[PDB]
């Protein structure tokens, strides 16, 4: 599909065999997502953003559906005020920025 | 333009007649560049990035030259990791995500 930016491009995903929404991020290098339920074990990451340093939660190489299509990658878990899927997952749809 | 989300999707700006990078950022509705030199007058502002609120100085109006492509919006200046043209400017060069 081919959404355009007068509002949030935001999309729903699948994930903890959980139906959720997020935006669609390109500013960030990994996705990040509110508190969830996931696999397996995770290690202790600090991203940096505008208004400083977040603690986040790395869970490795997940299984996550975005807009239908599978897609395993980092998902980073933390206190995020809304959910972000960052360029790591966006590329595995053939996600591409056209202007 | 088709745009490859592999690497950060940077690209060249102008202001001021000074030439910049920034990222072409969809997680972002607000232009938002570190400094720049505008001749005066700036208005405050809070935006909410994912670590918390940050004061930043609007400046209405300005015209911007992203890849040549000469358009105008508000330019925000403030505390950003990295230099980051938002979704009120993107529009303006009828830019889409796409997959
Ligand atoms: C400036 C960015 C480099 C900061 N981030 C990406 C950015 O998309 C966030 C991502 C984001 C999206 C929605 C809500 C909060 C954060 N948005 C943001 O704070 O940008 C600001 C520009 O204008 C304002 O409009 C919305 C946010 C403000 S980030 O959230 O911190 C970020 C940091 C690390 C990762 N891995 C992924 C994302």
């Amino acid at each position: 599909p081919q959404i355009t930016l007068w509002k949030r491009p935001i999309v729903t995903i699948k994930i903890g065999g959980q139906l959720k929404e997020a935006l669609l991020n390109t500013g960030a290098d990994d996705t990040v997502l509110e508190e969830v339920n996931l696999p397996g074990r995770w290690k202790p990451k600090l991203i940096g953003g505008i208004g400083g340093f977040v603690k986040v939660r790395q869970y490795d190489q997940v299984p996550i559906e975005i807009c239908g299509h599978k897609v395993i990658g980092t998902v980073l878990v933390g206190p995020t005020p809304t959910n972000v899927i960052g360029r790591n997952l966006m590329t595995q749809i053939g996600c591409t920025l056209n202007f």
